[PDB]
Order: C-alpha cells, then structure tokens, then sequence
C-alpha cells in the first residue's frame, strides 16, 4: 500500500528533426520517473488518445493523468476517453511548476539525446523517415534504463 | 545476480483481422513473461529490427534473443544489427519446444484476445485500420498487467 502514487503528467512539445511528424507527445510517469514517447504529425484530441493508450500498455493504467488546459486534452472526445478507461484528470495552466515541471525537464533531456544520437549518425538536421522510429525508441531506452 | 536470465524467444505469426498490416511481431522475456506485439506489412529483415528496436525500449536490453531459422532472422543484416547491439542470437527449427513453445502460447494467447476484443466492438472480421492500434495496445496490456 504504501508505496507511491500512479499519477502521469503529459503534453506535447515541437520537434523538427522528427519532421513530418514532429509532434512527440511525451509522458511521465511522476513515480518512477518512467517516460513514454509517441511520433504524431498533428496535435489532435485523437493523437492524445492513441498517445495514452500505448503509455497504458507500456506503463499500465493511472490513477490519474495531469495536463494543461489545452483543446486536445479538454474537448469531449478525451473526457470521454479517459471517463471510458477510468483515468482521473486534472489540468493546470501550460507548464504549472506543479503539474508540469517533470514533463517539461523531460522535454528537455529528451530532445538533447535526440540530437546526440542523430548528430552521431551524422544527422545534422532532419532525421531520415526511416530511421525516426528506431532513433526514438534508442532515446527513450536510454533514458528510462538509465 | 540470483535472479533470473534475460532470455527473448521472438516470431511472427499471422493474423488477418489486422490486414494490410497482418504479420505481427511477438516477443515473449523468457523470464517475466512479459509479452510486446508490434505490426508489420511484410516479414523482412527490417521488420524483425524495428520489432525488437520497440521491445528494448520497453523491456530493455537482453543478453541473447531466440528465434527459428527464418531468413529475417538469420540475414546477414539481423546478424549485424544484434551484433551492433551486444545480443547473442541462437537459432531453433520452427516451432522447437526449446525456444518457441512459449511465444507459441503467447500466439494463441493474442490473437484470442485479439477476437474478444475486436467482436465486442462489433468488428467480426476485419478490424477497421484506424482502431487496430489500439486494440492491439489494449490486448497487450491485458496480456502483461494480467
Ligand atoms: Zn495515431
Ligand atoms: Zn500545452
Ligand atoms: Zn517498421
Ligand atoms: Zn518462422
């Protein structure tokens, strides 16, 4: 019982080298400190939904997910979602130390390994299409297995 | 250190209720018994790769994958791919007890889920593209987090 608390903070951050689909959804699991990545060419209610549901098989399901007040995360399509997978939510204005200092430090560290890795390869600006989804999956492996 | 070994048994199986992208890539941690699935258009070097890209993100990295005596798996591509990453690689005639009982169970076992689901939405055939994603990542986490 006691031992801690399966609260997630998520939200969306810009990156180039991952164009077309330069919107990474990034989550944080607040206990371990776990974090989940996903590549989506729109910010859209739906790449919020998709986003979770590979976070839950990953991760497994929340207590409740923290997010900001933004249109994708309040419109009634993910209300519903989340009311579907019985998930609390709470927002809190964009960045709120409270609710979204992890997930933005989080931003932080992984858009830095994605430009040590890329430049490593020799990717000085984008990142070939086909080579994004393994680049990806190489920054969240060695951030989250230290 | 007594703790157990970091042994995958991998393959792919078909399942035409995820068509055009019906080869799924299954992944059975010998040890947890932790399950990834990811979905492929075609069995090729590359889609064994990208799979196993995928699980160490998730499970992490193991000392030695698995697999029969399938040509994606024994290229000579796979075999610099797993050498790139320090994974030790041992084949076995389709279906060996030794190596491939378990990720046969693991097939059985997913593509049930995979038809529970699917029917419970009304889907009796063919899973409509845009939700095989999903249902794929809600099968796997049924299948994990029991
Ligand atoms: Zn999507
Ligand atoms: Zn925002
Ligand atoms: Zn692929
Ligand atoms: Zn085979």
């Amino acid at each position: 019982g006691l031992g801690p608390l399966q609260i997630w903070q998520t939200n969306f951050t810009l990156e180039p080298r991952m164009a077309p689909r330069s919107w990474l959804a990034v989550t944080v699991d607040t206990a371990s400190s776990a974090i989940v990545v996903t590549q989506h060419g729109r910010v859209t209610s739906v790449a919020a939904q998709h986003h979770w549901a590979t976070a839950i098989a990953v991760l497994g399901r929340p207590k409740a997910i923290k997010t900001d007040n933004g249109s994708c995360f309040t419109s009634k399509s993910t209300r519903e979602w989340l009311a579907r997978w019985g998930i609390a939510h709470t927002t809190g204005i964009p960045g709120n130390s409270q609710g979204q200092a992890m997930v933005e430090r989080a931003n932080r560290l992984l858009k830095d390994k994605i430009r040590v890795l890329a430049e490593g390869d020799g990717f000085m600006k984008r990142i070939p299409t086909s080579k994004q989804g393994e680049l990806l999956a190489k920054a969240m492996y060695a951030l989250n297995h230290f």
